[PDB]
């Protein structure tokens, strides 16, 4: 039901224990805004799952048989096997990060004019896809966008959607299906092997290139063993094999599921695909051969993901997700519904059901959140999509309470449950946001407020 | 009560996860003795809080600036800077670990024939002062030998037993008093300030020497900040310097409140002890500029020290236990109380009223502890207690205990949670739990190697 | 000359130290192609100066203290703290190396169509430049492109092209000057200070920006502090702190001159440029709080940037360089002089004159010292100069060299003399010495991946 | 003749640049003593190669995986197991360092008033000896009391001294031989296999025990492999196996030839004495399963034993001490001869033939030394024997420049040698020395001089 840690505490994080009155004062002195908080003013950093994982003795014990070479380092051939091993591609390009792949991916099969279709899309992702001149088309279905509807497997390809795509702009017009594992934006919704295997077989028949979001596909693969008839008694590995199975490439942010602070790759079946990339890595990320990565942070992310498939690890990794959204929903605090694999949402809307989407209720939600408890969350909603003179309304107005991997216990997510509890008595005194600064892109991280 | 843990996890240590018929097998080949089993076998080794704590960060941070140097170490004047601050001894000579401090304090300051009188004793310190010739005397309140009895501060020495024993032995013939804070032998149970005051008040009056034995002291400083009146304003550290001005030095095992897996140290503030000290500890430990460790550890042992006065993660600490030993108490699980410091002592002589202590109920029910759950937990019975070399019977002690000791920073909630119901789901069938018979059985120390069998 | 090595010896890295007759086979597995030598193979691997520097103790504690935090992180306030002291730029956005800044930076600041000038390019910094829609034109020095002239500070920028191209060419149609310390294509020779402030008087004068490839800055900043005089008495903090007063900004590979392995960023003084650049890191490297880097390595480069300011440290970086470059010109073997800071370079054109450039005497010069010494060096001749791919001839560049890059404070005096002489010997016989031709050539970027067999 | 370091430096370690002038005021502060020096004001620290090794990165990779655990500890089993395949022995039993088994052994085989016979001996080892009733007797041949005699394997037990003392005292009242490997005294001197076998074959014939002093056994086994013939084509492993072929047991510091800061163990053939030990472990160093060291150190260690018995680290090691006397020789600058594995020993004798031995000519030329170099020695003459009314003159006058393994560089060596060239040709400054403060046992530690 709720394991406890698969693990024992080997080395502690110090973390400031600060007094309400002060937290208070920390979150005037950032202008009631999470993203500019400074990391040691914060007990529970909630921001997000990305880089922020505890690593384990044996990645550390990697950490220090770095091989810091340029080229034939021991730590990529290691990576680059391993990787071979657990998702079965050909080939692999080592980069930074996730959207270090994806620029690379995105230039390499993506023409001018044509579509990108996906299960929703991310800020990064549908940058670089619509940076290189693709026009992206979500896929999803229909139920993945309300947040309380509680059905298995939301992240599903509509394939009606997607064969509707394909006989009114044809298949030569589509660059590539882009599946994301699991869905970020829709909670942390998973995606289901027969999903991947009809989507598969609906692409092939058309010539349709599949190029998947592996970022959190070791939480998808959980969800197939747990509510999947018949991968019940299929390990962790077996599932992500099978699941890449059906896919051409993958970009990976290892950052995730992979347990380390920073770290990512290209992967791709094809050999001329494959020696674009070489071509296109040297010039933004590095060398094939480390591709903007130390050799000990290969060597990490080569461990971390084996570690990944362990069952009792990732079971436990959802559960305590499980956990916190739990006893929310148990006390009537509204969330996105049912809980993700790595994060749990709350419902802006009805959360804040006197503030109007232009009021930006999400952003001063989570700004309440760090005052009162002194938990840092993300705002997930209307201002990751932007301001509109030409705002771009998304369906989903939500605040992300994000755990990193190995990182915090369940008396941890009690802190955090009931502290939002308590806000959620007196949610009316959540003001209004509106911008003052806008970047002309990606505007939530830079974005300065002031209330209204 | 019960807060959260006061930090986060920086890096986990792996762990094996076998299931309960493989748990099987690995006891029955350790010949159901918990002390054989191999530790990565076990997913939750309770087995002791000594060596087994986890460092921070910054511990970390300072085990990649070891001034290995074998005299002048930066590492060295860190700790001694560190000690004299928080302990506020005036000489500190470091040693490999706590029994390694004993051996030189027991050195210098025993002559043959004297006493050594304390809040009742451990293992390694008792043996050391009866090594030089010491005859040891348990001056300990009454109240600390009722296991049962839940009141506060058992430690407290019984002022009449000292002045009892100033008065039929002369106090020329008291070597020093061995004040122990905690008491590990009565469950980890705390000493207060007002006692300390008032055996150094009566010892000053003599001439006598009060040397601490201080591995628990900050434990023990966090129980007279709970429990003690007029303390509730004052910090841990503030505590633990107005502790240690009662005493004429101690003697440190820091892999206990320290924070570290290695590692201890020796106080005093007498200059020419000091100078004996410099030179004695060169022969067993090493120069007064090392002392048997690392410079790495001496660096981890001066963070150490310093993180451990924060009140909220020793409140967490005590805490952590205390919800272990609430939680087997409220379904009736018998422990013996109040709940030390460190470990919950689960009283297995009550637990298994249909085994005979020949049987050795708090080994068996040790073997089945792990095999239900992956704890490793201690035997502290008959089966420790050990044999009468002259007459081959059985030491045969009034507590038959299991002993689940809790490392520092190590473990959560959820993991004592593991412990408790397995616990109690064996509590609930107890009369399944069989008793064992000797299959091999060394010469000494029959706690670590002996096997059995179920009877 | 010649100084010791300002620092002891913490910990090692394991080597194979595999013979001769082995060390061959391993070549020719490797297609007589050292860049497909496996670093498990290699002794001592020269390949390259970047990300491949050996950390200190200090830094290596950082390393434990990494505040991994999306935003905000301690390590990242460290990193600008430490970049705005001693470069003196306003802002500061990390990259997760050069080539990440360089990307943001012609993004920034070249409008299609303008020029970008420089003393000499690097091959990533100018790809992006051309990538944006720039020419680029080579302002250096002519005394730049002659290999053997002996003289200071050949990375000069010539002000009369420069004035030359503000003449011909718009001032509003120069993006801006890329100054670098050092100028790698001419083997790592430096930028005297007197230039550097005579363009920045220049093109302050014509409302033209300026700015840095600073990647060797410190390797730059100590050729200063040596050669050029009225800078005897200033620290190389002081120097370094100088150079970047006549820059409005700079891209920085860590990896490099700041003692990491990986890790760099950008610098700017505009407030509304470094707004535009916080939009961008986001698109291709991370948040403006890390930047594409680990909390950790934000840390070590903070770190690392400031201990390359330590005089005995940049010393003897440069010296030890030297020392390889004068033991081999003592004996006869031709190398591009002055020697650099951060590398020596076989003029392998002079060293096989019994081969033409068709038969590629720099890579089979660097087979063979491999095989003869355990020592990867990286060619710099025909084949990293690729094909015309419009005629499919080579590129036939004047400089058919070996390049004998030195890690910072990876190797010893001794590991220089293995260099030298087996180089040295090779040279005694160097008729010996077989050209290669192709057995596997790529579409792109050969050098990594050719193979080759013996004519 | 003189290889290169057959590894790579990984990290280095900061050190203090400190002048000449300042250098010169650090020592008058210190009183003129090299033992009271800041580690924080020494350039290069030769006092001793005891503990202050560089480690490497595979050692550093156990580092991070300690299993602390206080019995069953993984760290345990791979250093029982390494001991066990690389000396031979039967049992192990962990110390905290060498005199932590050396007060072992000497409790457990040393009946009061017995006879422990040796090649020299050694301060920590002739305390434990002479703590438990025994009587040491020098077995040593005479030519290795001669600083200047060069001849190969001067720690070689007189074989007709042992038949001496068997005759004189009977085998009934010799607890053991003790055989030193190699001999710190003596000036680092190595033991030959023959001699080993000659011991060995002697005292079985008279039931008497041998016990090595394995604390330099790697530097001895090194030496065989280049002077000993037949053993020119065996590994250094092949050889250091062979040498405890022929010992009952033996004390180990591992601080030396294990390449750690920290370690040692207690070995043994014979089942009771192991019983004997493990009661004796318990109270003075530990459990028999960690014996006073953490988990992490039992790994290191482990690793280290087995880093030691590659041919060319030793071959670098042992030839890097001679290049440092080599180049003091050809300067006319006088040793002790031959150059010994682990460190280069000064002759005070002759390099102060004004000064009488009770001027104290080695300390004042090693506070000598460091005011005009910044470099560290340790008096290894009269001081260390002590101070008698009822001195303790030994023949061997010495200032012992030791070289900790894989932490300096041929640079470092000659930045030594240059120093001490110059501080020859003035050698009439060095002043004499007397005592002011006396410990009554290992007196050179803590002992104060003043100018005489
Ligand atoms: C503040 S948003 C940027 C980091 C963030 N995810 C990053 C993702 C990336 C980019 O990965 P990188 O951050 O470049 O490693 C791609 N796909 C998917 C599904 C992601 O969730 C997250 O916090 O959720
Ligand atoms: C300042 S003297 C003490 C440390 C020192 N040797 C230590 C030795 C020990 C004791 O070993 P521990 O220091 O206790 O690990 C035994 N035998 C032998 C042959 C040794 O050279 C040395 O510096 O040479
Ligand atoms: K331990
Ligand atoms: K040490
Ligand atoms: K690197
Ligand atoms: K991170």
């Amino acid at each position: 039901n709720y394991p406890a840690e698969p693990f024992r505490i080997k080395s502690v994080e110090t973390v400031s224990m600060i007094p309400r009155d002060e937290r208070l004062k920390k979150m005037q002195e950032a202008g009631y805004n999470t993203f500019l908080l400074n990391s040691k003013d914060i007990y529970i950093d909630l921001l997000t799952d990305s880089g922020t994982n505890a690593m384990s003795d044996k990645q550390w014990a990697g950490m220090m048989m770095g091989d810091e070479a340029y080229a034939g380092s021991e730590n990529f051939y290691h990576l680059e096997r391993t990787v071979q091993e657990l998702f079965g591609f050909k080939h692999i390009v080592p980069t930074h990060q996730g959207r270090g792949a994806e620029n690379l991916l995105s230039q390499l099969a993506i023409k001018p004019g044509q579509y990108v279709a996906g299960n929703m899309y991310f800020t990064t992702t549908r940058y670089h896809q619509e940076k290189n001149g693709a026009v992206f088309v979500d896929i999803v279905r229909d139920e993945a966008h309300d947040a309380g509807l509680n059905i298995a497997f939301k992240g599903d390809i509509d394939l009606k959607k997607l064969q509707k795509l394909i006989d009114e702009k044809g298949a030569e017009n589509i660059a590539y299906i882009c599946l994301a594992v699991t869905v970020n934006l829709a909670g942390g919704q998973p995606v289901s092997m027969a999903n991947m295997r009809a989507v598969r077989e609906l692409t092939a028949a058309h010539g349709i290139k599949v190029f998947y979001d592996a970022t959190r596909c070791v939480e998808n693969a959980y969800f197939i063993k747990e509510q999947e008839q018949g991968f019940e008694n299929k390990s962790i590995a077996e599932i992500v094999h099978e699941m890449f199975s059906y896919a051409d490439g993958c970009t990976m942010s290892g950052k995730k599921d992979c347990l380390v602070n920073i770290g990512g790759f290209l992967c791709m079946n094809d050999d001329e695909m494959f020696s674009s990339a070489k071509e296109l890595v040297v010039v933004y990320e590095g060398m094939p051969s480390y591709g903007g990565l130390a050799g000990r942070d290969m060597e990490a992310m080569a461990i971390g993901l084996r570690e990944a498939m362990q069952y009792e690890y990732i079971e436990h990794r959802v559960k305590q997700v499980r956990y916190l959204g739990d006893k929310l929903k148990a006390a009537g605090v509204p969330i996105v519904e049912p809980v993700g694999g790595h994060a749990v949402f709350l419902d802006a809307r009805r959360f804040c059901e006197h503030l109007t989407q232009d009021e930006f209720p999400a952003q001063s939600l989570a700004a309440s959140i760090y005052v009162e408890t002194g938990v840092r969350s993300m705002e997930r909603g209307i201002i990751s999509a932007g301001r509109n003179n030409v705002h771009h309304r998304p369906k989903l107005e939500t605040v992300r309470l994000t755990i990193p991997r190995r990182v915090y216990t369940y008396a941890h997510m009690d802190v955090v449950a009931d502290g939002i509890i308590k806000l959620y008595q007196h949610k009316e005194d959540i003001r209004g946001l509106k911008f003052i600064y806008e970047p002309k892109q990606l505007r939530a991280f830079t974005a300065r407020f002031d209330y209204i």
